[PDB]
């Protein structure tokens, strides 16, 4: 009686009503923003929920303007947003003449998830 | 009797109502927003579910401008976005002459998922 | 007697209700936004699901203008968007001259998902 | 000019979805039972009117009778009823001799409903 | 001018979702049970209205009765009734035999709802 | 100019969403149980409205009886009822001899609901 086993057994993450990322290599850039769990049981109420709540019965606004001369206005902008460059800028002239405001630029990447290496040597006679 | 068993065994993930991923290799951008789990159970009543609420009965408004000049107005602009680059400008002259700006440019990626190297050697007689 | 068992045996993923992605190589630009799992179950009563919940009797509303000169108006603009280069300009002269403003130019990429590199020796008489 | 104006003006009630009597003369044995008025508006969930609820899983059961003698079971008799004179009874003798348990007998009524006894007199010359 | 006016204005009741009786002579006998007036408004959830609310999974049961003699039962009876006069009983002999037991006999009425006895002279000349 | 105005303007009761009686002469026998006003407005919750609630798991149950003799079992009986006379006995022998046990017997009514004994004398010249 002989027996050499080799098993690899290899299983999946289990989610259950959520979220969920596994084993990760060479992540550059990541972003994941209001990714939220809620389990609400309600009986005779009433439930509000709320990540980002806002109210506001006046909110950026403007006045009258008579007869003014070279204003700027930039309400409320850039708002829960990502990865701006050089935008919703306000002038009169806006020159671009140098080699820079490089974003993210000639990675070199060499990643491996999962390595196993292995020697099975066995039953000699 | 001489057994040599080899099995590699492999089974994905498990979701059971939500967001999932797995073993990622070279992942350079990434961008995942407002995935949310919710489980609602309501007997006799008001359930207000919200990840972004917002309620502006004046938002991001104008006045009345008699007779001006050269006003610049960018309201609530850029919002809830991503990747924008030299976007939503307010000028009169707008230049752009060098060789810059750039975004992920000439990245090199040398990446492996699972990797088995096995040897198996055995019943030898 | 002699048995020799070789069984790459491999199975995906189990998803029930939900969103879900795999193993996954060489993954340069990825988005994913509003991939949300709800489960709601109501008796007797009222339920408001809601992710991105706007309520604005006034929104991005411009005055009323008598007889101004070269007003620029840009509101709510690059709105919940992605992947927006040099738009939405407001001028008089917009003038491109540079060799920039590149995006995602020459990658070099070598992925491999899965590999199985295995040797299987065996029963020997 | 000579006016000599008469007019018995009479109108009967009023009734908006409701259970109504007049005037009533001479009533001598009334009954008037469950008259119920209900207004029901209902949104997003359940009503239940009840004026009379019973819920009885075992309700005037008799139990098993093996071998007796001479048992009297009368279970959830004259139930919401009128007028019973002598009724549902249970012996193994019933003797009526007497000159009795009259009900209602031998009345004298004289009753008016409406009595109007006018002199109108007038105009002499 | 002469005016000699006489008006017997005369009006019902008003009923508005109600249970309305007027003015009443010669009532000997007066039953109303239950008459309930409800007005339900229900929004997001469970109404219940009772009333007579009786909830009994065991109600008037009688065991089990091996081998016994001259047992005598009345369970639940002369329920939610009215003018029950020597009924439901429970013997052997039952005998009647006086002049008795008598209900309502021989009543004498005179009566008037409305007596208007009126004179009207006038206007002499 | 000479005017004799006379007018018994008579108007009848005036019900909104209620139990309603006038003014009543001769009222004998009155029974008036259970006549309720309710007004319920539910908005996200249980409204329960009761007047009578009983809530019994066992109620007026009779045990189990083997060989026993001459038991009496009235459980439960002459329950909300009325107008009960020589009712829902348990004997062997019942006799009823007298002249007695009369219930409203020979009743001698003169009644009126409204007397108006007017005299109107005018205008003599």
């Amino acid at each position: 009686r002989c027996e050499l086993a080799a098993a690899m057994k290899r299983h999946g993450l289990d989610n259950y009503r959520g979220y969920s990322l596994g084993n990760w290599v060479c992540a550059a850039k990541f972003e994941s923003n209001f990714n939220t769990q809620a389990t609400n049981r309600n009986t005779d109420g009433s439930t509000d929920y709320g990540i980002l709540q806002i109210n506001s019965r006046w909110w950026c606004n403007d006045g009258r303007t008579p007869g003014s001369r070279n204003l700027c206005n930039i309400p409320c902008s850039a708002l829960l947003s990502s990865d701006i460059t050089a935008s919703v800028n306000c002038a009169k002239k806006i020159v671009s003449d140098g080699n820079g405001m490089n974003a993210w630029v000639a990675w070199r990447n060499r990643c491996k998830g999962t390595d196993v290496q292995a020697w099975i040597r066995g039953c000699r006679l």
